[PDB]
């Protein structure tokens, strides 16, 4: 009877159906305030009062576990409370999930809910973009929890909706608290200090809007760490980040767009196995038998046949499918093409064949009864393409003859688009049955490919527009060709949709070729990072940002690293138990954070060792000269790599913080560890009585060999609490003076029970501190001092103490007090092996990585690091300027943020209007506060003068490095039957603009290295309504091809549906993170136009 | 707590000389800044063995239990220092 | 049902008559280990085992008040324990 049980049902008819809107990360989790709601209800029931009549107070609420709500099922929560002890607990399978205190307020003071005054604007942040930001951050809230009506730019004030639901209201208050704080990743509440609820004041604090809705005002105060809204008052909220689910529900279908000649002669060359196999067979199913079968030549023919298929329907028949096995590859190759109904039938003249029925079961059909591996004229067929290689093998293809007459020729090559009305007139009458042939002659810069692709699927006149004639001679008037009656005959004989003449050869554009694996480049600056979080097999060498930018300020210096040391924090970060945001510093950019110390040579070649806050594992390190020491002549760099962090921590704990005097008793936990060994050495040098807890007997033997001043009475066992009895018996019941504790719970209490009067406790552990475990304060009656020791605080400020620590370490190095530990060396090509080795605690001393071997000399100036192959990455110098066209909305802001995170300090954004939405203003303010100078300009791109002025304004800030075209005008929903010249004219701001950008960059931008424009899938696959859009995109690809051929940079990316900024042509929206990742992958590719989309 | 947190810009103070009882000792420790030192000279909250959250030590904080009565039995070396300071 | 209640009677016929021998100072006080005994019995009952078959461990036991046993009367003690939180 004391245990109240609550059943949580998320069915469509359950009263708790609104909980389905809590999907923090691909998972429906019980709200952290639902526990408070159920506890409040239970307390009200126990007191015999209603919830609305009971002002309640919560204290020291702690969450221990996350509850997952299944879609088909029911979970039960039991809540029990102790009225005398004034506590409560929540458990599900007898497992504690929530604990704390709860009691009646019994004296509500309305002054507690008065809004604190802010320490410090027409713009404000509206609901849609607030939850867009939350979705980008990771929070997929639903309509029931979308209670934030209006929010301020900095996230400290706003309005909250009231729906007679306390769970949603408190969840919205928590959302408002976490909105303003800028952290990367999802953060879930874990600890709350106090919550106050007064429903009478809550009802008194509500007012109605003209929309007949009830809202309340919310303010968030970071100085006071309080969030108050209506009648609710949260104080001391604590949040910790959770690991990403890594669902990877966005598999990107990636391809490249290339021009494929119809007659490929001598293909399948520059191979490896085929070349040797040719002579192997000459001297004497099979790779030699199927060399062109697996080549992309078949894919191009298949794509051409699909594009020739009149409707999306397609029937394929396999003949003699008993010997050849092409039936196991054709269905797979047609998967990338969306919206394609394929009926594949396998027919064999001998029914005894086709024993692989399971293979045929993979969406195929069987039967029993044009592609084959002067007789062609006997059948009276037309040859389309021929594929002959060094295999002598030939691949043929014959089209389907379809008689037709009345060839309409329409000159499309013309400005002002007056031909559109003529095309409409030609395509007006449905009873035409005569092919239409579009002609582009006097402009290779034509996008009629996209126009014919989009118009070919138009309802009405779909097959009317048959083929195009594009002369894309991408050369400086090198080749020469002209169409004519004789020239048309060759093209008109084969009714092919695509007919393109490119610098001598006739062919078609192919969007079917796939992509390859990561690219690598030989570099001198690199680091190691985990490509996939939590996986130790994904550790590889990645090019670093130190090559492009080497400012080397007075408070900085660049040093080449020969040896780097691994620490426990590195293992925690690599395996995923530790979040990158826990590292102290300005690490808002997702990058490697592995390493804390190194050893190598500085700019002058002097042999130096040092300590860094992060990015220790690298081929080079940029750091202040304060955190450096000189390696004595008797040391080699190998053992020198192990000194800095260990001895620095030991000295800071013992001398600076503990103030140890000679002739005292010390207890050093885990004496075989690095910090333990350093503390032992320091204490023995000071002449002190030392007790050490040790894990095994081998470690005891090693310690005895290392420190001959230790006797058998100085060792205890670190795997249990017997060390307490040992020290209490060998010290005569007095205890020790200093404890250097690094052990976990039920051993920290034992350690503090070993303290003597005027004792000092030195805590260097983290877990027991991070969990906010309780500590009995009766120990302070013994005149005891408790120390929390963290060396990480010295990398941000308070250099006065760091100078003291540096002086102490240097003095220790001068004499024999500081001794290097023993090290295990792993080469730079076996970093994964080093991580695996250190992951298990079977090592003694330190684990170091030999980045580069040490030279026998003493001062080797000009020590250029040896070239090393690493994964390519894109970084930008800080002395350049970058231009984003139309980047003040949607994908533009995300691209600008991505570029800024990669080291961009000068940005110019162009928009038709100014900064209108609050989201843009917030982003601009945040970027400006970061020290990046950003300028918004209203200069047009379609005009020559506007482009020149924009380029001059960009060059005023600094040299121009890259230009990004994202401007778009959508006259969509414009079927061909209603498309005028004016709409297709105004649908070209990224045509005149792009041409002007090309000309101006070729004129006065000699240091340019990035030229990126954003296309769409409709340019290659086609869409019904976006004819002019595809027309623009295709020729925007054409200009990129020409400028790439000219030698200047040029890239065009075909994007599918993009989410997080709002299905088209059967393509799912792609998340922004995957979009940026594939963009980074594409930027290093050598191709000119690339595609990316997610298949439905 | 709110007064000091608002007049110090949300940073806190460096030293706290606390002589107050429960539900005020917690408030005092919530006013501590980074590298702060807490000086406890009270007895009741220490005599009752009340719990203390050890998450505050992640701020590189030092906790001091101060009792002058220990100087009347032994450890005259520190008493000489105190006497010299008073003089 | 979760709260086990124990009645303490110091009459000449009660099974707990021996508690009359705890007179620390002119007053009959409940022994500090009687609380441990009743808590142990309650835990054994909750686990469905006998006291003599249940090895038990206590931690951080704190006493807040002194219970006076009247010669003519009866006091009742309610003991509640949280198995998940491992407290009482």
């Amino acid at each position: 009877p004391s245990a109240a049980i609550y059943n949580i049902d998320t069915s469509s008819e359950s009263p708790d159906h609104y909980l389905v809107d809590h999907t923090l990360d691909g998972r429906v989790l019980f709200p952290a305030t639902g526990y408070l709601s159920i506890v409040w209800k239970t307390l009200a029931r126990a007191l015999g009062l209603g919830v609305e009549q009971l002002p309640v107070v919560f204290e020291d609420v702690v969450l221990h576990q996350a509850t997952i709500l299944p879609k088909t099922g029911t979970v039960s929560l039991e809540v029990r409370l102790l009225e005398a002890s004034r506590a409560f607990e929540v458990s599900e399978n007898g497992n504690l999930v929530v604990s704390g205190k709860v009691y009646q307020w019994d004296d509500p003071d309305p002054r507690l809910f008065d809004h604190p005054e802010s320490p410090t604007e027409p713009l404000f942040l509206a609901q849609a973009e607030v939850y867009k930001e939350l979705r980008l951050r990771g929070y997929d809230y639903g309509p029931h929890f979308q209670g934030i009506l209006e929010a301020s730019l900095e996230g400290d004030s706003g309005r909250l909706l009231w729906k007679d639901n306390w769970v949603s209201f408190m969840d919205t208050m928590l959302q408002m608290s976490i909105l303003g704080s800028a952290k990367h990743g999802l953060y879930l509440p874990t600890r709350v200090t106090a919550i106050h609820i007064d429903p009478a004041t809550h009802r008194q604090k509500l007012y109605t809007l003209q929309d007949k809705a009830q809202v309340a005002d919310v303010v968030v105060s970071r100085w006071l760490r309080v969030t108050v809204a209506g009648g609710v008052h949260i104080s001391g909220l604590h949040t910790e980040s959770a690991p990403r689910r890594q669902q990877e529900q966005q598999v990107p279908i990636l391809e490249k767009f290339c021009f494929t000649p119809h007659t490929e002669e001598g293909c399948l060359s520059e191979r490896a196995a085929l070349q040797e196999e040719l002579q192997l067979c000459k001297g004497l199913e099979d790779p030699l038998l199927s060399g062109l079968l697996d080549s992309p030549a078949l894919k191009a023919c298949l794509d051409t046949a699909v594009e020739n298929m009149p409707s999306l329907k397609m029937k394929v028949v396999e003949v003699l499918a008993g010997h050849g096995h092409l039936y196991s590859r054709i269905p797979g190759l047609l998967s990338p093409h969306p919206l394609l109904q394929l009926s594949y039938t396998a027919t064999d003249r001998h029914p005894q064949a086709l024993e692989a029925a399971q293979a045929e079961l993979q969406q195929h059909d069987v039967a029993q009864g044009l592609v084959c591996n002067s007789l062609f004229s006997r059948v009276s067929l037309r040859l389309v393409g021929l594929k002959k290689s060094f295999y002598g093998s030939t691949l043929f293809l014959c089209r389907r003859p379809t008689p037709q007459d009345s060839p309409i020729f329409l000159p499309v090559d013309d400005t002002s688009f007056r031909w559109v009305e003529s095309l409409k007139g030609i395509l007006a009458d449905e009873d035409s049955s005569r092919p239409v042939w579009l002609k582009a002659i006097n402009c290779a810069t034509s996008g009629v490919v996209g126009l014919v692709n989009c118009l070919r699927r138009e309802p009405g006149g779909n097959r009317l527009r048959c083929v195009l004639l594009s002369n894309l001679s991408s050369t400086s008037h090198v080749p020469e060709v002209d169409p004519g009656s004789a020239e048309l005959q060759k093209v008109l004989q084969g009714d092919l949709v695509m007919n393109v003449y490119r610098d001598g050869a006739w062919g078609a554009f192919r969007h079917f070729l796939l992509e390859e694996d990561k690219p690598e480049e030989p570099t001198a600056h690199a680091f190691v990072s985990t490509l996939t979080r939590g996986d130790l097999s994904s550790i590889r060498w990645v090019c670093s940002s130190l090559r492009h930018a080497q400012p080397t300020c007075p408070g900085a210096q660049l040093c080449t690293v020969y040896y780097a040391s691994l620490n426990f924090r590195d293992i925690m970060l690599a395996t995923g138990k530790l979040s990158p945001d826990a590292i102290p510093g300005k690490w808002t950019s997702q990058d490697s954070l592995l390493g804390m110390e190194f050893s190598g040579r500085d700019a002058s070649g002097k042999r130096v060792m040092g300590l860094v806050p992060a990015k220790g594992l690298a081929t080079s390190v940029l750091l202040s000269p304060d955190f450096l020491w000189d390696v004595p002549s008797n040391w080699t760099l190998e053992e020198a790599a192990s000194v800095p962090v260990v001895y620095s921590t030991a000295y800071y704990a013992l001398v600076v913080r503990g103030r140890v005097r000679p002739g005292e008793t010390l207890l050093i936990h885990s004496g075989s560890g690095g910090v333990g060994q350093a503390a032992i050495a320091i204490a023995l040098s000071l002449g002190c009585r030392v007790f050490t807890t040790v894990g095994s007997a081998e470690k005891r033997a090693y310690l005895q060999a290392r420190f001959p001043q230790l006797d058998s009475t100085s060792f205890a066992n670190s795997r249990d609490t017997s060390f307490e009895q040992h020290v209490l018996w060998h010290t005569g019941g007095k205890g020790v003076d200093l404890v250097l504790n690094s052990l976990a719970e039920e051993k920290l209490q034992a350690s503090v029970r070993c303290l003597a009067t005027h004792g000092r406790f030195l805590e260097i552990g983290k877990f027991d501190l991070s969990q906010n475990h309780p500590l009995g304060m009766a120990i302070f009656l013994k005149n005891v001092t408790f120390h929390g020791v963290l060396l990480d605080a010295f990398f941000n400020e308070s250099s006065a103490d760091w100078r003291e620590v540096w002086a102490l370490v240097q003095a220790g190095i001068r004499d024999g007090v500081v001794r290097p530990l023993k090290c295990t060396v792993f080469h730079g090509a076996q970093v994964e092996d080093a991580f695996r080795y250190m992951a298990q605690g079977k090592h003694i001393g330190k684990v170091v990585v030999q980045v580069l071997a040490e030279e026998p000399e003493a001062v080797l100036k000009g020590a250029k690091p040896k070239l090393m192959s690493a994964i390519s990455k894109t970084f930008c110098p800080a002395h350049k300027s970058y231009i984003i066209a139309g980047g003040l909305g949607g994908f533009g802001l995300e691209l600008a943020q991505w570029l800024i995170q990669r080291g961009v300090q000068k940005l110019v954004l162009t928009s038709r209007s100014g900064i209108r939405t609050g989201y843009q203003a917030k982003q601009v303010r945040r970027w400006r506060r970061q020290g990046v100078q950003v300028q918004v300009s209203t200069s047009n791109i379609s005009s020559l003068e506007g482009a020149r002025g924009l380029i001059a304004e960009a060059a005023q800030l600094g040299p121009v490095g890259g230009v990004f075209n994202l401007a778009v005008v959508l006259r969509d929903g414009l079927l061909e039957n209603q498309t005028p010249e004016f709409f297709q004219d105004v649908c070209k701001p990224k045509y005149s603009g792009t041409l002007n950008l090309d000309r101006v960059t070729r004129e006065a931008c000699p240091e340019l290295d990035y030229f990126v424009v954003f296309s769409s899938v409709s340019c290659g696959r086609g869409n019904a309504g976006q004819s002019n859009y595809g027309f623009a995109n295709s020729a925007m690809e054409r200009i990129c091809e020409k400028r790439r051929h000219e030698g200047l940079p040029g890239l065009a990316v075909q994007w599918g549906a993009i989410g997080d900024v709002g299905i088209v042509s059967g393509t799912l929206p792609q998340r922004m993170a995957s979009c940026l990742e594939v963009l980074d992958l594409f930027l290093n590719q050598p191709h000119m136009v690339l595609s990316s989309f997610v298949l439905a």
